[PDB]
């Protein structure tokens, strides 16, 4: 009987009692992905 087969990820985040910064307020954006339109490029299914 073959073995099974899986994968995961050793990192986690880090879960601390009391976080010395205040986190006021965060972002999060990026060039890539900024998705102008969307509308120029074609697709199709194989029907």
């Amino acid at each position: 009987g073959s073995t099974g087969e899986d994968a995961h990820l050793t990192q986690y985040k880090p879960k601390e009692p009391v976080t010395t910064r205040q986190v006021r307020t965060i972002v999060e954006e990026v060039q890539d992905g900024k998705v102008i339109s969307s509308r120029e490029q074609v697709h199709q299914t194989t029907r």
